[PDB]
């Protein structure tokens, strides 16, 4: 499995994930986040449901999962921040951009981005 | 002068430039986050009022900020999520507590912490 | 493709890639180095020819390679300082005894942890 | 003090070190590698020695030393190479060109770049 994790873990991460899911037959994946949320994007779950997916129920801090447990960690980092987690294992880093309140439909151009990409990732 | 950035920008940033600038005799300081945020801490706000401070006015991204400025950019990181940022310049990391939501005296002993480091920072 | 690049790139690095090739079907492999050398070590050559195995002609410093061609770069790193290359693409970490003058058979318990993990990561 | 950490340790670590202890009053230097080596450059402790300075006696691995005792980590990073050290501490990253070999000028040249680095650095 694979661990997809951004910062606040609400819409990124959790689009990655329910997308590989749907493109993967082996590989699994799970998301964290660097800080605490309480709830998944709104926009998020509702754009995953127009496509028959269910988000993850609830955001989980990367503190909550021991790392070691996956083989590849795709960091989905901001524009000039890439976050780096404890880990000698391997990860990758995706400049997404953030689509937390500009809502609208950069949303789904950021769901797009992270397939094609996520797609492409499938690929092994 | 240093640049105190972490995430979110709203507390711990802020008490941290606010605290040095009130140490620092020639060096200056400022504050930038990873991501957007509308306000600063309320909880920070008095309690830097407090102790006479003002913190800053509304919390600015690390990206509407050229890093090369700064001298000695010090991070803030979490637990286990230091965030690097895009610079061959110095920079140290500071493991402190989150204080948000938290609240209560949680703040009060995340400022004194980063005021035990600021102190002893501003040896140099 | 993978890449495995070490320090000066003359044993492990060149040990890991003839293993590697050697078990994968799909997937072939490169190796590269952070500093130049002449050499390929003999023992290492002597070692892998035992085997079957030819290894690199000569050492290649990872600035006479563009690292985007890769698709995974393992990174063999020291007992505490593993080298970071410049590129957002997926990359690990190997913390790997340096054979290097040790000779003897020390350089044989080496190539055996590099087929140990080679064989391991092959299985994607 | 500062430490100056490059890979082999056996040339610019150590002219930089001597250049800032030559400049600084109260901060002090030391330096160490990533990985062994036997003998200082000879070019080295003869151009130091032209300018009244004593290289150090013997190259020292950074895994010989406890970097937390140091307050300053500069790293001497390679064209596209900087190999990052086990310490939350703070520390730099110079892209100083390798003399080794090249020998001739080329090194009176790495000695001047780092001594204008130094000279630059020893402001704090």
């Amino acid at each position: 499995k694979v661990l997809f994790v951004c910062i606040h873990n609400t819409a990124r991460s959790v689009m990655a994930e329910a997308l590989f899911n749907a493109m993967a037959k082996s590989w699994k994946a799970e998301s964290a986040g660097v800080e605490k949320a309480e709830r998944v994007d709104e926009t998020v779950k509702r754009l995953l449901a127009e496509r028959g997916l269910k988000a993850k129920e609830k955001p989980r801090t990367v503190d909550e999962v021991n790392l070691d447990d996956f083989d590849l960690i795709v960091t989905v980092c901001e524009e000039s921040s890439c976050v780096v987690l404890p880990t000698d294992k391997p990860v990758t880093r995706w400049h997404i951009e953030n689509p937390a309140g500009k809502d609208e439909g950069t949303y789904r151009r950021v769901l797009a981005e992270i397939e094609e990409r996520v797609k492409k990732l499938v690929g092994e």
